């Protein structure tokens, strides 16, 4: 259930969407899918602060929460969101609100408008670096999919590793139906020495833990 | 842990193995795995009586184990394993024991011995058929891997769906990693219409149960 998975922690709830602090500036968003009737399943990503406006990571399940986000940014937070970056492969939503939007070049071979230039150690250059900062963008290699991104604020400890990072807990790496099996565990690596020093580590599907989730991750990805 | 996945039934115990009793002349062997410490995972295959032997499906995790059921049939049922066949890519036990072991031809592509001719509408003819009778063999098609077969006791209502079906209750299909995601739903319809009036269904990593298990894997299917 919602309730018991949010008995943890102090959420703010804002239409369909519950919103959690990481750190100062730092909001995690949250939604719940339910579509066969097995369970609601979260997705997260993450709202940061610049200035007078955000920068958003990933959308929520549906348009209409993808919506609901942006409300949240522009009437209660009034810093409306500027540009927006996914992690892999809600976009209408975004588009229609005129945020700038911004992706890994070969994802989705609705695509973001933007592409991002990667340099050769997997760090973003050029325009994504300068609009996303103070995120700091990362292509790990191919894990969950081969294009999946990674991205951290190294100032405040906090890594987000999209659907590549499971929880300190899992006993699976969920759905590789996409995944690249031979590279995933040398790419959680990579993320793993990209972010050496945060404690907070955030994922798409669990909620925020410390790096035993990377250390999980890495270990059920070694055994593919 | 495995008393609790086995409070529910009856279950006889040599070794690491757990025998249970599906219809007369027909028993599943279980066994556990807990490599990486995570909780115990069965595997579950077929022991079937034909006449003074048996017929085995599938082998245990391990040739320990598997060595365990050829030991069972031989000493405990005076009915030894004169035949194998494994329903997807152990083995080197039953070649020690001189057991004439069947694949599909393309699985694996430590091999069986023995190539299973299959009809254009996936049934076994031939040696497969005659050998090992009473298990009717069936290729659905691609699903939980390329050349994954089931098997099926048509006359005492059972049929094995080895990895390709999943629990009743269950949320998702595991690993999709070799799977043939486009087919698996058709394949799995093929599956249910090959052995249309069976009530017992048995599987690899579950329990046996009824057909709600054939109906539940193929609404996962149908959403790949
Ligand atoms: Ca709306
Ligand atoms: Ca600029
Ligand atoms: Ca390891
Ligand atoms: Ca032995
Ligand atoms: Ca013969
Ligand atoms: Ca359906
Ligand atoms: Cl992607
Ligand atoms: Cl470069
Ligand atoms: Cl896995
Ligand atoms: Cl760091
Ligand atoms: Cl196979
Ligand atoms: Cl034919
Ligand atoms: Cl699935
Ligand atoms: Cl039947």
């Amino acid at each position: 259930s919602v309730a018991e998975q949010e008995a943890d922690r102090d959420i703010i709830r804002f239409g369909e969407v519950s919103f959690s602090q990481l750190a100062e500036g730092v909001w995690m968003h949250t939604t719940y899918l339910d579509l066969m009737g097995f369970g609601p399943i979260p997705s997260n990503g993450l709202l940061v602060v610049n200035g007078d406006n955000t920068i958003l990571v990933d959308t929520a399940w549906t348009d209409e929460q993808t919506e609901q986000i942006v409300a949240w940014a522009s009437m209660v937070l009034a810093k409306p969101v500027r540009a927006a970056v996914v992690t892999h492969a809600g976009m209408a939503a975004l588009h229609g609100a005129n945020i700038a939007t911004w992706a890994h070049p070969l994802s989705n071979e609705v695509p973001a408008r933007n592409a991002i230039t990667f340099d050769a150690n997997g760090w973003a250059t050029g325009e994504a670096a300068q609009s996303l900062a103070p995120l700091r963008l990362y292509y790990p290699g191919g894990a969950h999919t081969r294009d999946n991104i990674t991205v951290g604020l190294p100032e405040l400890g906090i890594a987000f590793g999209g659907c590549m990072i499971k929880a300190g807990d899992a006993s699976n790496l969920g759905n590789l139906a996409d995944a690249d099996t031979a590279a995933y565990a040398q790419s959680v690596r990579n993320f793993a020495a990209a972010f050496p020093d945060a404690r907070t580590i955030a994922m798409s599907h669990s909620p925020p833990e410390g790096r035993k989730a990377i250390e999980r991750t890495l270990d059920l990805a070694e055994e593919l």
